[PDB]
Parts: C-alpha cells; sequence; structure tokens
C-alpha cells in the first residue's frame, strides 16, 4: 500500500503519486479510510477503480449488504476482481459537489477494449437506494448502453432497459422497474430497470458467446453492454472507474 492519500485517486495524483497500485482515501462524510485501487497514468491522471472483472473468480452474485461494503479482492497489479462497495461510491462520488466522468472500459475475447464515458455520474445514499445518475453520455466507441436498448422484443424496450436515475438492487433488495426480481433472475447487484441495457455485474460466460440455450429459462444474464456487443456475448474484462471531470477535457 502506497504512502499518499487523498480524497480519491485524482488527488493522490495531484501529490505526485505516479504508480497505479493500492492507496488508502478518505472522502470527505467518509467515517474512516478504505483502501482502494487506482489508476494513474503518464499525464497525471488518476482514476478510482470500483468495478473490475476480469477471469470470473469472484461470484458477484451477492447481497445488498456485500454490494454496499464491498466485495472480491484488491491488489497491487490490478489483477483481481472486486466491486468497491456502493457506500464508497456514492461517499467518492458526492464529496464536496465534485463533478466526476464515470468511464466503463470493456475488452473483448479478441483482445479489443472500448470505452463509454459518463458525465457528471454519482451514486445517492442508501436512504435512495444508491440511485445512479448521470449529466449526458460524454462519448466513447462502446455506446450509450445506459441510454437503454431496443432488442426488438417490445416496442418499449428502451424505456424499460435505460440506467439514468435506476435504483440498485440485489436479490434481497429489489427497487427495480420489473414485476419480477431483475437481481434474482440475473444473480447480481446493479442499477436494475426491466431490466438491463449495460449490466456490468452478470455471469462470467468463458469464450464470450453465449446463447439462450445456456440457461434453464434462456437468461441474458452475462456481463452485457448492449451498444457494443450482442446480449449473447459476455465481456472478457470490464472495468468502472471515476476521474474528476475536468481530467476528460483536452
Ligand atoms: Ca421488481
Amino acid at each position: 500500500i502506497h504512502d499518499i492519500t487523498g480524497k480519491d485517486c485524482q488527488d493522490i495524483a495531484n501529490k505526485g503519486a505516479k504508480q497505479s497500485g493500492l492507496y488508502f482515501i478518505k472522502p470527505l462524510k467518509a467515517n474512516q479510510q478504505f483502501l482502494v485501487y487506482c489508476e494513474i497514468d503518464g499525464s497525471g491522471n488518476g482514476w478510482t477503480v470500483f468495478q473490475k472483472r476480469l477471469d470470473g473468480s469472484v461470484d458477484f452474485k451477492k447481497n445488498w449488504i456485500q454490494y454496499k461494503e464491498g466485495f472480491g479482492h484488491l491488489s497491487p497489479t490490478g489483477t483481481t476482481e472486486f466491486w468497491l462497495g456502493n457506500e464508497k461510491i456514492h461517499l467518492i462520488s458526492t464529496q464536496s459537489a465534485i463533478p466526476y466522468a464515470l468511464r466503463v472500459e470493456l475488452e473483448d475475447w479478441n483482445g479489443r477494449t472500448s470505452t463509454a464515458d459518463y458525465a457528471m455520474f454519482k451514486v445517492g445514499p442508501e436512504a435512495d437506494k444508491y440511485r445512479l445518475t448521470y449529466a449526458y453520455f460524454a462519448g466513447g466507441d462502446a455506446g450509450d448502453a445506459f441510454d437503454g436498448f431496443d432488442f426488438g422484443d417490445d416496442p418499449s424496450d428502451k424505456f424499460f432497459t435505460s440506467h439514468n436515475g435506476m435504483q440498485f438492487s440485489t436479490w434481497d433488495n429489489d427497487n427495480d422497474k420489473f414485476e419480477g426480481n431483475c437481481a434474482e433472475q440475473d444473480g447480481s447487484g446493479w442499477w436494475m430497470n426491466k431490466c438491463h441495457a449495460g449490466h456490468l455485474n452478470g455471469v462470467y460466460y468463458q469464450g464470450g458467446t453465449y446463447s439462450k440455450a445456456s440457461t434453464p429459462n434462456g437468461y441474458d444474464n452475462g456481463i452485457i453492454w448492449a451498444t457494443w456487443k450482442t446480449r449473447w456475448y459476455s465481456m472478457k474484462k470490464t472495468t468502472m472507474k471515476i476521474i474528476p471531470f475536468n481530467r476528460l477535457t483536452i
């Protein structure tokens, strides 16, 4: 664990840290410091990573408290899977009304990475079930899955599968817009609607391709981002990371 600390990984970078790895941060309002993985590039950008998928090592079917507190494994090398914790993500993303960007980074099973950036990304408090909000989609070749997607299933698919303004759901705390339980169905925690167009906490399907035949109920419950790949393609790696918004300004 590195010595420099701050409010987030950008503060850490601003204080002269140059190496990606594990650092303590202590956002405003946090009761105690906590470890994070910071990705620090050669241009002084320090991203605070809150989700990582890369190998299927961690089961993302976790309950409300586990999603609140965080689960999985932090590593200095950035080679482990984790969910940082909704309370931590709330504390970082809302502190001092600092505008953060979210970057979603996806890797397919062929070694291509794509990104989707969201401006002014926030996660609300537990009293509002950790609601996700953003101001606008700021671009990227992965496309805007959080806007919802037309799967050709129902006329209202886009309304059913958008993510801005969705509360967080787990199997034991359903806050979705579905008469069923999206989190229980898929076995994940996420900002579910009815249910999703972008869902990075799904099941780790080896090799990417899966199908309705994969499960008895034919769930599209993989690690999906429908504006980049079919619902029947599950990413090999994902990263969800945040940075003060100005670090995006060219
Ligand atoms: Ca429901």
